[PDB]
């Protein structure tokens, strides 16, 4: 399968409306809300247990953490990136039980964006000596960090990447079509779990205060027709917080903090089988 750049591509909510009149591609029976499970529900054996978190925006102190197997934390980690709260949220990653903990960048996340940062000449970031920054994903000891990149963990094929819809211009923002497509792309076919920072179009995409869609058309083209993962966890909207699925994939907004950037969101448990 070739992904190609959608007809709507610059449009979102105009893909949206297209694709639910000629396609039903966002309808009911098979597109639907999943309600979520207590922490308390029992993990049948041969399944991983994912915690998925995203969002946390350096406000990690007092989240009420479930348990499970695997973490996933989808980005923005950070507010600034700056290397004392990258170091923070590995001090909070190091005391948390799970085997594993994986971790992608979002958009706040300055100092992982190396063209961001060569291009800086945001009174905190310039501040920075390029020897600052030059190891910040190390400072991730705690972590398995992705960032174009995969990891296979209990035969789970994980691939991470923190690129989003051009915004603000704050970190890994691409415009819209081919410069996105070029790096959904390098989704490999048989990914299990797709980490992305931000949304695929239709699902857990909605900005309240603009009245717009503003998930990616080239991601969720790739997940749907080429990739179909079993799992797609993402954040950015923090208002999207919830999950849905398709009938295959599943769709997880894992954000923590609310619109108003307050960590109330409480983490969402899933499980898979095993490979
Ligand atoms: N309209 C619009 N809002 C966005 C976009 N990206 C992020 N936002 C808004 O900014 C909030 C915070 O995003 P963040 O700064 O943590 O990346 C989101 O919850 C959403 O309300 C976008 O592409 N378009
Ligand atoms: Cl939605
Ligand atoms: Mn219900
Ligand atoms: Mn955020
Ligand atoms: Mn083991
Ligand atoms: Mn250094
Ligand atoms: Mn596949
Ligand atoms: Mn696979
Ligand atoms: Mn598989
Ligand atoms: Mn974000």
């Amino acid at each position: 399968v070739t992904i190609t750049v959608d007809e709507y591509s610059s449009n979102p909510t105009q893909a949206f409306t297209h694709y639910n009149i000629n396609q039903s591609r966002f309808q009911p029976p098979h597109v639907h809300m999943v309600d979520p499970i207590p922490y308390d529900t029992p993990k049948p054996a041969g399944h991983t247990r994912f915690v998925c978190i995203s969002d946390t925006h350096s406000r990690t102190d007092g989240i009420q953490m479930p348990y499970g197997d695997i973490l996933l934390h989808t980005g923005d980690f950070t507010e600034l990136g700056l290397p004392s709260e990258v170091k923070k949220f590995n001090d909070w990653l190091g005391n948390l039980p799970y085997e594993y903990k994986i971790v992608i960048a979002g958009n706040h996340e300055l100092t992982f964006d190396k063209e961001f940062m060569a291009d800086l000449v945001f009174p905190s970031v310039s501040k920075l000596k390029p020897e600052d920054f030059d190891n910040v994903q190390s400072l991730l000891t705690n972590s398995i960090y992705l960032q174009d990149s995969e990891v296979t963990v209990k035969g789970f094929r994980i691939y991470g990447a923190p690129w989003t819809p051009w915004f603000n211009g704050w970190g890994f923002n691409l415009p819209r079509g081919q410069s996105l497509l070029d790096k959904w792309n390098l989704i490999p076919e048989g990914t299990d779990i797709l980490m992305t920072h931000g949304p695929p179009l239709g699902f857990r995409d909605w900005v309240p205060k603009e009245l717009q869609r503003v998930g990616c058309v080239e991601l969720l083209n790739t997940v749907q027709r080429r990739v179909r993962p079993k799992l797609h966890v993402f954040g950015h909207i923090h208002e999207g917080y919830g999950t849905m699925t398709d009938g295959y994939t599943t769709y997880i907004n894992a954000s923590t903090c609310t619109v108003s950037f307050q960590p109330t969101n409480p983490p969402i448990i899933f499980d898979l089988p095993n490979p």
